[PDB]
C-alpha cells in the first residue's frame, strides 16, 4: 500500500515539450526565448532543409497524453494562434518520437501531426438497448406498499443516514439533493426477495436529473429492508 | 525503460464525458449543440420516464476521476450553475456506468450522484505523535561543535553545491532559499557515528518555513562530514 | 479490458495537499480557514519550535507529482506570493512524507522544499546526429517518377481517405492541412521495394512546420502503392 512506486517523469517530461512546442509569445525578448528552450529538448536540434518557417504567436489551451508506444508519444492538442490580428482555435493530434539515456529522456527527431482518433465506440444492436416499457405481474397491494417504502428510502437517501441504516445495509446518503417523484417500478420476485427497478428523479441545486436502481427488498415487520442496492437496471430486469 | 507501453484512452474518454455532463452554455445555438455531443457518449439515449428535465447553464470547475472498478468510473466534481441571474459553486460524487466494444468506450446507462468521500485518515493514538521535547545527554562543547558545524552546513545547502560536497555525502543544495535559524539539536552517539535530529527555520522568497533533518555525523579533522541525510525526525529519536 | 481497476485516491490525495500547502487567500475568514483545512491533513499538526512563521497570501498556479517511493511524494511546484503590494512567481520542488491507515491517507511531518531537478538527457555524441546531408546513386529518372507520386501521395494524404487508400495501405489522413512542398527525398533499393526517405512541408492554420517519412514503395501499373509509411528516418538511411 502506503509503500507502491509512483515514476511519472516522462509523462510530464512530454506535457512540457507540448507546452514549449504549441507556446509562442508575441514580444521577441520573451520569443527566441521560449525557441531556445523548445531547442532543448531534443538530442540535436532537427535537420531541416526549409530555409525557415512562418511562425505565428501560440497559446496551448489543452493537451491529453493518450498513449505511449513504441517510443511514440501521442496526444490530443487544442492551441490558439494569433494571426496578424485574428484569433483560431485548432485542435489536431501530435506525435512525439523520444527516447531515453541513463534515466533521462530527450525528444529524438521531427514530431508529426495526426488527425484525432475519437475512442467513442459504435454500431450497437437493438437488443442491448434497455427500455423501461414492461409491465409487471405483481399485485396493486403490493405495489402500493412498496410506492409508501420507497418514498421513505428515498427521503431518508437524501437526508439522514442513521434513518437510512435502519431501512438499508451499507447505502451511504447523497448530498445536497432533494428527492421529487419515482417514474417507474418494476417488481419481480426472487424466491423470499422482492427485486424493485426503479427510477427516480432528483434535484441538485437548479437543476433535476433522473436515475436508475435496483432494489432487493427482505420483508421487515409490515415494511422492508434493502439488502441490496443498485445504481443499474439490467437488460433481463423484465425476465422472471 | 523507454519501450514501455501506457494507453490512458479510457481515462480521457470519462474526462470528456465529465465535461460533456456538466457543461451547458447559455444561446440555444450552443445549448442544443452541447447536448446533442453529451448523447453521442452513450450507446443510446437512457430511456427517462420523466417528460424532461430543468436544465441551467453550468460550468465544470474541477474532476478528479479518483476510481475505476466493475465496469464504474467515480470522480469528485466541482461546477457551478447559473439561475436566471444567480451562480452557485456545486460539488458532488459521479459515478458513469460504461463498457468497452473492440478497443472503444461508451457510456452505458443514467450516470448517479454520490456524497464525496475523504480519503482523509483519523483516529490516531497519541503515541504516535512527535513531540521535539527530549533533552540529549551530549556535553555542551559538543553541542557548540556541532552548531558552527550545522551554521556552515545549512548555508552551504542553500547556496554552494562544491561547498557543499566537501562536507556532505550526495547533498543537493535547494534553490531560492535563505537559512535562518537552528531551532532544535538533539544529539544521541550510533558507535562511532553522532546522530543529530535538527529542526531548522528558511526563508523562501517572503515567506518562513521550518523542516525536521536526521544527520549521520562522522568526524573529519576538527569538524564533521554528513554520510548521511534525512528529512523526517523518527518517533524513537530519543531511545539511547 | 473494461473490468479493469483504477485507483488514484493517493495521487489526488497529495494533489489537494500540494493545494492546501501552497494557497492562502488575503482576507481573514478566508485564511484562518484555510490554515485550519491544511493542518487537517496531518496525523498530528507537525511540532514547530520557532514561535511562528511570516506568512503571505499565495496561489498555487502549477504542480506535478513526478515520483512517489519510500512513503516520500515530490512535486515541481509553481506558485505566486503577494507580498504587502508585489506579485512574485516562484518554483520549488517539494516533498510530502505521508503514510496509509485502513485505506485511508495522512501527511505525517513537515514537508521539505528541494531544487526542481530536470529530467532532460545531454552529452550526446555527433555519431547519433541525424543530418540529411547524403546524396543517392538512384537514376534522375526515377526521381522524376517519385516526387510525381510523392506529389500525388501528400495531397492525399491531406484531402480525400478514398484517394489516399487506393495508394497507400492504412495511412490515415491528416485533418487542417496544406501540403506545400517536398524538401528532401533519398532513395534506395530494398530487393524489389524501393525505399523513399523524405522531408515534406505543411501549414496548419496559419504556420508551417516540416516532417520527416520513410516509404517503402511497391511498383504498382507506372506508379507506385506505399505498403509501409513510418514518420521518422533512422540514421542509417543512407547505408545501402
Amino acid at each position: 500500500d502506503a509503500n507502491r512506486k509512483y515514476d511519472y517523469k516522462l509523462q510530464y517530461y512530454l506535457n512540457d515539450y507540448v507546452y514549449a512546442y504549441f507556446t509562442l509569445p508575441q514580444e521577441g525578448d520573451k520569443q527566441q526565448a521560449q525557441v531556445e528552450h523548445l531547442n532543448s529538448f531534443y538530442n540535436f536540434v532537427p535537420d531541416v532543409k526549409a530555409q525557415g518557417q512562418v511562425r505565428n504567436p501560440s497559446t496551448l489551451l489543452d493537451s491529453q497524453l493518450v498513449t505511449v508506444e513504441g517510443k511514440v508519444a501521442t496526444y490530443k492538442v487544442k492551441y490558439k494562434e494569433m494571426i496578424q490580428t485574428e484569433e483560431k482555435e485548432l485542435v489536431t493530434g501530435f506525435n512525439i518520437p523520444f527516447d531515453e539515456k541513463e534515466g533521462k529522456y530527450y525528444v529524438s527527431g521531427l514530431p508529426w501531426f495526426s488527425a484525432i482518433e475519437s475512442s467513442q465506440a459504435g454500431y450497437f444492436s437493438e437488443d442491448d438497448q434497455l427500455q423501461l416499457t414492461a409491465n409487471d405481474h405483481v399485485s396493486d397491494s403490493q405495489h402500493k406498499k412498496v410506492e409508501k417504502f420507497l418514498k421513505v428510502f428515498f427521503t431518508n437517501y437524501t437526508t439522514n443516514q442513521d434513518n437510512l441504516n435502519l431501512i438499508a445495509k451499507n447505502v451511504a446518503i447523497v448530498a445536497n439533493t432533494t428527492f421529487k417523484t419515482i417514474d417507474y417500478t418494476y417488481l419481480k420476485k426472487d424466491r423470499a426477495d422482492l427485486i424493485a427497478y426503479v427510477q427516480a428523479t432528483f434535484e441538485v441545486g437548479g437543476t433535476t436529473h433522473s436515475e436508475n436502481f435496483t432494489f432487493t427488498l427482505s420483508e421487515k415487520d409490515k415494511s422492508y429492508y434493502v439488502t441490496k442496492l443498485e445504481h443499474t437496471i439490467p437488460l433481463n430486469y423484465a425476465n422472471d
